[PDB]
């Protein structure tokens, strides 16, 4: 199947996503997260829309799951339960919220990516469809699917989405990603 089909067109999307900056830069430098990242997820998930809402519920600007990423950056902070809806439609909490959610991609499952491309693109398919789903297609060995990610080049790493992850959004994620870096 052709994940780059239909075309995605970044320019309007990126260009409001690009409204949010201000926020962006200041989540993404607490918490280490590339601001360009979270501008280009912004302009994939919402179109820079801060009251989107998708059918499986995933909230806001940066497209939250309260179940998921919203419990696991609860968590992050120390805290019980999870944000509402309505949280997740205020851009700062929801930016932030994102930013977080990244980092801990990054410094937990995702942690001994070497090659800073493949792990970003390893963190897009990770944030839309999980890091389980990701590492699984790999192995069922935590340490063995890094090790395996680590003998890929970044291109290399899209194929085998392409064919292995069973999400069809997984590998059109990385080709919006790269459509959306250039409309910077
Ligand atoms: C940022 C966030 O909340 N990411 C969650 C993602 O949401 C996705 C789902 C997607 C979505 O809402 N798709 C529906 C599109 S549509 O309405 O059919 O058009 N958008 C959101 C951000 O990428 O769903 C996956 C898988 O459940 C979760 O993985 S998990 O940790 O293993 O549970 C992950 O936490
Ligand atoms: C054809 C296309 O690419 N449309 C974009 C749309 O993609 C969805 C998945 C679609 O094909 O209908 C996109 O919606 C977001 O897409 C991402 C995955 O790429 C999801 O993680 C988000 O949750 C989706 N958002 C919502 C609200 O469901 C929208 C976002 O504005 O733009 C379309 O260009």
């Amino acid at each position: 199947h052709d994940y780059t089909n239909p075309p995605w067109n970044a320019k309007v999307p990126v260009q409001r996503a690009m409204q949010w900056m201000p926020i962006s830069q200041k989540a993404g430098a607490a918490w280490g997260v590339d601001p360009q990242l979270i501008t280009a997820i912004i302009a994939i998930e919402s179109g820079g829309n801060p009251n989107a809402v998708s059918k499986s519920n995933a909230i806001g600007l940066m497209q939250l799951k309260a179940s998921t990423s919203g419990r696991d950056v609860y968590r992050r902070m120390g805290w019980s339960g999870e944000p509402t809806t309505s949280e997740l439609k205020n851009p700062e909490r929801n930016i932030s919220m994102g930013a977080a959610y990244l980092n801990i991609l990054e410094t937990g499952p995702l942690a001994g990516i070497e090659d800073p491309k493949v792990l970003q693109y390893a963190l897009v398919v990770s944030y839309a469809n999980g890091a389980g789903a990701l590492l699984r297609t790999f192995s069922s060995d935590r340490k063995k699917a890094i090790s395996k990610i680590n003998d890929l080049d970044a291109d290399e790493f899209l194929e085998h989405v392409a064919r292995n992850h069973p999400a069809p959004q997984a590998p059109r994620y990385i080709y919006k990603l790269e459509q959306a870096l250039d409309a910077m």
